């Protein structure tokens, strides 16, 4: 069938557009914008004033058939394909919720394990995510070490078929509610290479000497219990490591491609979600005898930025599709996140304008998605990082 | 002797740097940076979680003579000039605390007073007014009539020599510390449009009728006490009018210059600091064995900033050289409140980009100065309407 | 089978990449590359002087089959699909020659003909615009009226089954060298809008009253023979009128989308094109020891330039896509002659910018890319006009 | 008394406004604009094609007193403040007749040889250039060094008291019409930075060796004789010599300060003649039944623009007042240099769009704004280099 597309769609949320979708994908999106319709805008109100969503909305979560999506089902996922898991991604997004840690699980924890883990440690997991007993995070940073992911400090020694973990993580998007963490940790102090001396664990809590810091205290994304996590001489198992000791970079360097289609496909969705939003409030608010609509500038601000997404989203569907062939090379990859990001923001503080003083309000929508936008360029690798990556390609013959 | 222009400086905040002023200024800006490194500051995470700051510190900025600087001293207040009132805005900016509502209170509501109201009505609020005692602000928006002021629905039908009030007044600030607000009431529902039939009034604190609403949920002024106020059928004394009746419109009118110049400095100054702020953190944050400050690409983000902010700063100083005349029209005045609102947010952004990580931490100063900017281009009109009004000297003849 | 996306491809240029292109069309762009290499480039410096390319060339091009490439085969033409018509715009494009009117020609009069006119007019025409020895043009715009199409001037009048043409053109493409001009012209001086009361016209270069202005000096496109037309009392057979009389501008609403798109191509493709030429200097210029290209400044530059091209790029093989099943509407349309001419523009000033001075000497391909994309965001209909469109849809029903 | 600001006149081009000047300057304006609106415009078409200007022009240029104008008067220019120096750039930008290269010659060639030169140099050449007898230009670009001013091969080794000058220069402004050109060489390979082996060098028109090259074909400045120049085993007496041997690349870091500054003036004043050019013809064009300028969306682009044009014009006024204090430093100009010349070609870009189709006509103004514009933010260093520099004394303390 003749599948529209975005621009010339009633609406960009609009269910049913876009050629990389099939009728099959259709109807396991009402279910998701349902879902949500009902367990997680109901309450993020409340879990905003907590710092952190209710473990019950998490079991729910799996029970449903949300989480581990794009994990194979012989290992303890739905088993479906990208183009449907993320839009668990692009559902959340259209609903304006920054609580809910779903993909920083679903798309990432749960596809280190499936990708680079044991048969035991499969089994052990697994299960317990795409049913929602088990939630997972990652945690890189370190307070003093970013961007250069080749300088921390944390570490695990080697005492008996034992990793002695010790150390601190700040910035930990669900380090609250977490049962599992990937921690990234040096092995190798001496390590001829930063990227040739770095392991990868799963802490589990419950542990002697992991201790989970309070809630950090953010300008936006209030209900994401990110906080400090620490190391006090944790003897880890054999268990514990995940992949090859010393060899944590690789499994990390085969991953950030979907991270960052991830970030993407969000950030664009979190766009397109705000345009139709400002489209509305503008078409009603009244003034100077009809609707600010009914002001040239206005329309031709929102011109500018229904082409803008427009545009961007063509690339983000264009990636996905790559992405399902497993052809998304890690700079396509960077592009799509970079872009989208700065869109995102760029569109947050134009559209928080067309609602003048009502968009400073917390009431609305628009103003809880402008500090939760400021978080894009920032994680994942800032944009500043993205435009290196892109650069390697096009100024080294590599 | 020979000062130096904000580019020049060692930092932009400097004491004794930009030429509109005086060493008499410096020593007064010192003593004013010193007041709220002290008084200020140091209650400042407290005041955010409380939603609104002490009227203990509005009464020791009084002794201290920051209220009321540039309103006359043989009327209440402190009768400095404008270089002098400017200084406690841009020294408010610099130490990044938008609870305190210093600024409205003496750039505004004391204007009000002392430029259009009537000698018992000085006499009565002045004084306790530069004291601090007295907190003043000001309500002109309401639910769905803000850069539309003939829309507004507020108002006070004639009963005796009394007027009665009615309507609600949203978004206005100190509505919970206030004393004394200055609300826009329409007095003649009869007339060729609001802008003939709109009054001042001096609603007190305590009348019966005045309902002082609950504090606001903002994303940004997390320590400005921001409230909707209600009216109903309030019994105003003859005495609450402030000016001719019907004549509101064009009070206003001469007061909006110096709003729209006081946000323009504010703004301005609010860069200032991030960007002495952001240049700090680049040169003291790690990476590679070198600090992020050694990057080119970083350099240069930052010459940009630098440039754009010292570049506006010029135009604002001119524009405060021109009001000190009394020389600064409608049109300037617009301009100056646009480019820098708009400039300030700009600065906000690329400002939390350089702090990487934590510039989403309230820990750092920064993420508050970017929630804190996001309010400069809607409040004292829209940028929109800077631009309506800037053209039309421009586009009409 | 497998394609490159231009992102991974080693150069946005490259034959043999991008999705929406058989292996056919691969062999194909390769002989249309083969032709301006050695047909068009090497005299292009000559035709700029002369202000008008060879009518050499466009023979040369009716011959090697670009002439029509997207025109049915039966009716006269070479037939094909459009993404074939496309490589003739891009590959043009790609080699930033302005000079040569064909796309105008192809893509949009051989177009009108074989969409709204009769067999005797198809017949007659097509075969041989499409043999290059027929240079067509289109000609709406007047002195005083182009955005507002419906504020033209240029009249029809019956005078038996004849009409007389009266009016002047300006801004007209291919001007000095057309032999077949598409008119547009008020035939119903009295209608609910001028928008029901427009006609075609095939004015033909010999027809007495059709005077040729001079060409015209402008900044870029100095081998596009732009000229101004003049219509003195034009005695014009019945066989003139193109289209149902007084139906005209339905059929130009028509058209339009296949104007903008190939706008939008054109527009992207010039950007590819500069941003290689410009990472092919950047990498070959040394200084202060490296190139400029290991600059963190050049490169991370370059990266956001990339990136806007390909997403750009994506936008438009969509919308190619789409208008191949027949599938692209007015705002769609719109979007991408809107986007890609600015995108365009920006991309030829950065481009400039990394060149140095070398970028303002006429002796590198960037100079004249940098004029000749001046004009993409003028044509077509000015990327305000396409605003104002796109917002329809937006904000009414 | 009472001088109007930019913002406040009924043209930013009218004469009499902003504080800086005196009435005295307003009389003089007045002046020199009336010998572009009668000496330079009306014949400014023709050396376009010819691709330079007459030297009559120049003489009358010189009997008139346009040129050397901040020059002393007891050593041969006209001996007037900066302000009125700037008052000749500002008029031949107002007349948007970028044809006549006489910036440089009395804003940056007099200046140097009036500060580095003897008393025999300035008196033998002084004159003539106030005269416009004598033309002045200055060479210190290569084919392949510009930004990096210390890459520069062209060389000088003494021989008895005279000197070997070898090499080639490319984008010499006035390199046509030159009588006298300050070329920069290298006098000292074994110096440790070559910053302190540069030395100044008065090349003159007719010196055996000195080969004026091609005219160069560029997209704007038709009218200014932009040229390659060449030295080939010249024979330099010791007079030639400016300044202090090895002494060259201090002269030049002292002098741009001024460079930058003049082109900062350049860049706004022509972006006030093109926001009045423009003005005025939005508001006399006629489509869809109301003027242009009546368009919401046209009123709003003009505010911007103006109010964008008035800002900088503050601190460019304001940079002007600090130089003729001589208070200018190297940063502060580069601001200027930078802001401005950006500024105007993005002035001219909305400009042109708002002439419409027009704009793209040579027969209009605009069109020869607009190239003539993109060259600004090039020259004087490019507008990276203004950067380097402007963050030199954020991130580094002394
Ligand atoms: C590469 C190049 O070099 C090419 C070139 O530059 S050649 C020159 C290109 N020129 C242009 O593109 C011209 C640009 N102008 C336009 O697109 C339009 O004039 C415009 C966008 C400015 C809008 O003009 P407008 O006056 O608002 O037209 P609009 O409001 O749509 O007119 C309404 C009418 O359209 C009519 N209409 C349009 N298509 C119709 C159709 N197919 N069937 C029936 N009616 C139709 C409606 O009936 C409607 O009737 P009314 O006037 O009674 O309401
Ligand atoms: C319209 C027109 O006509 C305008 C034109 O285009 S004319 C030509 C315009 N050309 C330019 O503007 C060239 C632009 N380039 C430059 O200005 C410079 O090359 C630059 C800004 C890029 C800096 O170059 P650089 O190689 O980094 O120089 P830099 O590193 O600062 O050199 C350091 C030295 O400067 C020396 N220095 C500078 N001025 C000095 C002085 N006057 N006295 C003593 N030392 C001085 C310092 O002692 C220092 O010594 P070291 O070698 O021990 O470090
Ligand atoms: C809400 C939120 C959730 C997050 N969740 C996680 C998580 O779960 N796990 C985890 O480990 N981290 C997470 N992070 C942390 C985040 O990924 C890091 O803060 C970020 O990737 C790097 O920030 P930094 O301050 O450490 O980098 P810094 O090194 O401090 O960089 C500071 C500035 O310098 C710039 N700079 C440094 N190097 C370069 C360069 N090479 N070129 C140009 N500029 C450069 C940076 O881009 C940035 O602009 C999260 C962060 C936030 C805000
Ligand atoms: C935190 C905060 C503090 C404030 N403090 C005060 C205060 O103390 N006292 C007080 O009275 N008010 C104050 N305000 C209110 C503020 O001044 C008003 O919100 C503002 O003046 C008008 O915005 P609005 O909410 O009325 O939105 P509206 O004016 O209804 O709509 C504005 C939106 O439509 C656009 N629009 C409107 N008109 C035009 C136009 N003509 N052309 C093009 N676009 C247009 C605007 O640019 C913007 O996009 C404050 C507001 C906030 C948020
Ligand atoms: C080199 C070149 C080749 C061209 N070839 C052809 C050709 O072959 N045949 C042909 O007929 N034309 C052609 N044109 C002309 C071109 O199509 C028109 O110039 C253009 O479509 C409209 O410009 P205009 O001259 O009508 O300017 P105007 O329509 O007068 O517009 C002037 C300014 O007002 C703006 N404006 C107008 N209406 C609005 C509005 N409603 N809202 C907001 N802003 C508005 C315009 O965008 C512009 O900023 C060509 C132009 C050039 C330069
Ligand atoms: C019309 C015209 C007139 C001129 N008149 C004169 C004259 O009369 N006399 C004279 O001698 N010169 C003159 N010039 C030359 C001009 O000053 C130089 O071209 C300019 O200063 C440097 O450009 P370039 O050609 O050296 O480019 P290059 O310096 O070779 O390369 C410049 C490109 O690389 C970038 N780049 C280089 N270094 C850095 C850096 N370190 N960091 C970041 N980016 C960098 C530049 O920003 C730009 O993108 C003129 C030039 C033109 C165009």
């Amino acid at each position: 069938e003749e599948r529209l597309e975005t621009p010339s769609a009633k609406k960009l949320t609009d269910i049913g557009i876009r050629r990389i979708f099939s009728p099959e994908h259709d109807i396991f999106r009402k279910s998701v914008r349902k879902f949500f319709q009902e367990e997680v805008i109901p309450h993020h109100s409340e879990w905003e004033k907590a710092g952190e969503v209710s473990r019950e909305v998490w079991e729910k979560a799996g029970k449903q058939g949300l989480l581990g999506v794009n994990i194979a089902e012989h290992l303890g996922g739905i088993g479906g394909d990208l183009y449907s898991a993320a839009i668990v991604w692009e559902e959340q997004a259209y609903s304006n919720c920054s609580g809910p840690g779903f993909s920083i699980h679903s798309g990432i924890v749960m596809s280190y394990i499936t990708n680079h883990g044991s048969e035991e440690q499969i089994k052990h997991f697994i299960p317990q995510m795409t049913a929602g007993k088990c939630i997972g995070a990652i945690a890189m940073t370190e307070p003093g070490a970013g961007s250069d992911l080749q300088g921390i400090k944390t570490n695990a020694k080697k005492d008996g078929s034992d990793w002695i973990l010790n150390g601190s993580k700040v910035f930990i998007s669900n380090g609250s509610l977490s049962d599992v963490v990937i921690v990234v940790a040096v092995t190798n102090h001496e390590a001829p290479s930063p990227a040739h001396g770095i392991s990868l664990f799963l802490v589990e809590n419950g542990m002697k000497g992991f201790i989970k810091g309070r809630k950090l205290h953010k300008m936006g994304l209030k209900a994401q219990d990110t906080a400090e996590l620490f190391f006090e001489d944790i003897r880890l198992p054999a268990s514990a490591l995940l992949g090859e000791e010393n060899k944590g970079f690789y499994y990390i360097m085969k991953e950030l491609p979907q991270e960052r289609l991830l970030i993407a496909d969000v950030a664009i969705s979190a766009s397109e979600f705000m345009f139709e939003e400002t489209r509305n409030y503008v078409k009603q608010r009244k003034a100077f005898g009809k609707t600010v609509a009914h002001l040239q500038t206005v329309q031709h601000k929102l011109a500018e930025l229904k082409t803008h997404i427009c545009v961007t989203r063509a690339f983000v569907d264009n990636c996905l599709q790559l992405h399902e062939a497993k052809r998304l090379d890690s700079a396509t990859a960077c592009m799509a996140k970079y872009w989208a990001s700065e869109l995102q923001n760029s569109v947050a503080y134009d559209c928080v304008q067309l609602h003048g003083g009502w968009g400073y309000m917390w009431e609305y929508p628009i103003a809880k998605a402008y500090v939760d936008a400021r978080v894009q360029p920032i994680y994942g690798g800032t944009n500043e990082i993205m435009k290196e990556l892109i650069a390697r390609e096009i100024v080294f013959d590599k």
